[PDB]
Parts: structure tokens; sequence; C-alpha cells
């Protein structure tokens, strides 16, 4: 059991992750208002939100998303999508661990991931902080499915301590880094990360604790099926660094289960 609050929070920015999917979301024109097709961001339409600056095939990676105005719930909105292309997937096999002693000390994360944030930093990070510029009242939060949850989770460990507060919304994200970044992302200030699982997603699984990769904590693991609507019953909070009693547990994985995440996410065309 969650709050009201937080499951509506959840929802919206799965909502958001799922737009990111969209082709339409990746080239737009700055100032139009966000869609997408289907039944994929409806309480996203109700804004009142408009491209700051769409982005497909950034940097290396293939880096692709949408940075949003959302002036009805006062937010600016970073959202990766996760992955579809030849080259994400290229990109999701990098997966040895670099030092990012940059980021916080010993450090390591999957060096795809690390490498995309990378290249696409100086000009993200502007961004953001241009938005933040003009509109000082809206909260940052940086949210993605998967791979684009991994990016989120990355891009908000760089980028908070800049004056602004960095929330982050992960959706079935896979591992980011070793035992060192699950301690800092779990314990560093200036916003909050929500890492968000369902049911027996493969995902969250990748890449093993025998690699060296390790989860933050807390999760929120949503208990409800695919194709079943989530009440905010339906979701527990898991304490402790890599614990077992959510996603992590020694069953059988399913693909399928990654695809619903509220509602259908990874699916717009
Ligand atoms: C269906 C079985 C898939 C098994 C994948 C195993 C991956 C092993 C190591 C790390 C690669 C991580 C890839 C994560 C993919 C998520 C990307 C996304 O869905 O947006």
């Amino acid at each position: 059991e969650v709050s009201q609050d937080l499951f509506n929070q959840f929802n919206l920015f799965a909502q958001y992750s799922a737009a990111a999917y969209c082709g339409k979301n990746n080239d737009a024109p700055a100032g139009t208002n966000i869609t997408c097709t289907g039944n994929a961001c409806p309480e996203v339409e109700k804004a009142d939100a408009t491209f700051l600056y769409s982005f497909e095939d950034s940097g290396v990676g293939d880096v692709t998303g949408f940075l949003a105005l959302d002036n009805t719930n006062k937010l600016i909105v970073l959202s990766f999508r996760g992955s579809r292309s030849i080259e994400n997937w290229i990109g999701n096999l990098n997966f040895d661990l670099k030092e990012i002693n940059d980021i916080c000390s010993g450090c390591r994360g999957h060096d795809g991931f690390t490498s995309s944030w990378r290249s696409v930093a100086d000009t993200l990070r502007q961004k953001v902080e241009d938005a933040v510029r003009e509109h000082p009242d809206y909260r940052v939060v940086f949210t993605g499915h998967a791979l684009g949850g991994a990016l989120a989770t990355v891009a908000g460990a760089d980028l908070r301590g800049n004056g602004y507060d960095i929330d982050v919304f992960s959706y079935g994200a896979p591992r980011v880094g070793n035992r060192a970044f699950a301690e800092f992302l779990t314990v560093q200030t200036g916003g909050t990360l929500y890492r968000i699982t369902h049911t027996n997603d493969i995902v969250p699984r990748l890449p093993p604790r025998e690699f060296g990769y390790s989860h933050s904590s807390p999760e929120y693991w949503i208990k409800s099926g695919t194709l079943v609507p989530v009440t905010r019953n339906d979701i527990v909070k898991i304490e402790g660094i890599d614990a077992t009693g959510g996603n992590n547990q020694p069953n059988i994985p399913d693909i399928p289960a990654h695809l619903w995440y509220f509602g259908l996410i990874g699916t717009c065309l």
C-alpha cells in the first residue's frame, strides 16, 4: 500500500515515460502540446503540457526522448525512451562496469548507460537549467521506462546539487551500477528516486548481481498482474539494498510483465 498521492504521481510519470516511445514526441517543435496515440498518456494530454525540447538519436546509444513543460502540474519533465532501435540494444550489451568516480567515489556504472548519458549531458543540462530559470517554481522530474529509467537515474545522480531538486521515477529499470553506486543512490539528497518494478518483469533482474550490479533502496513493487489496472493497494514499498521481497525473487521471469506499468508502455509507435 502506498498513499494516493504517490499512486497518482507514479501513474502520471509512467505516462510521461510511455509518451517517450511515440515517434512524434521525439522531433516535435517547441511549444506544441504533448499528446500520445492510443491510451498511452491521457493524464499528460490533460495539460497544458508542451515540448521544451524533443530529441532522437542523440549522442551515443541513440538517446531519445523529450523535455516537457507541464503548466498544470508545474513540472519540467525529462523523459528518456527505453529500448527500440538496434543501436539501443548494442548499448545495452556494453555491460562492463566503468568507473564514474566523477559522480561518486568508488562508484561504477553500466558502460553503455553512462556513456550514453555522458554524450548528451552538457546539452540536456543546459536545457533543463534554462527551463528552471524561466520557471523557478516548477518541479524537475526525470523519468523513463527500462533503459530510459536507467538513463534518468544516471542523469539524476549527475545533475543533483545544482540549486534545484530532481526527483527520478524509473519503471522497470535494470540495475545501473555496483554496490557503491547503489548505496549512493539510496542516500543521495536533493531529490528522491522512485524505482518502480512490476511482478516478475525480467529487466530489473539484469544485469545479475553476479556481474557486480546492485539495486538501490527502496523499491516500489507493483503486485497486480499484466493487463490488470493498478490500485494503490497493489504497490508495496520494499526496503534494503538488493532486497528480495519484490521483483528480485528466485522465480521464473516474464517479458510481457515488462510492458505493463499502470498501462501499456513501450508500445507507442
Ligand atoms: C528476454 C530476455 C532478455 C535478457 C536480457 C539480458 C541482459 C543482460 C545484461 C544487460 C543488458 C540490460 C538490458 C536491459 C533492457 C531494458 C531496455 C528497455 O526495455 O528500455
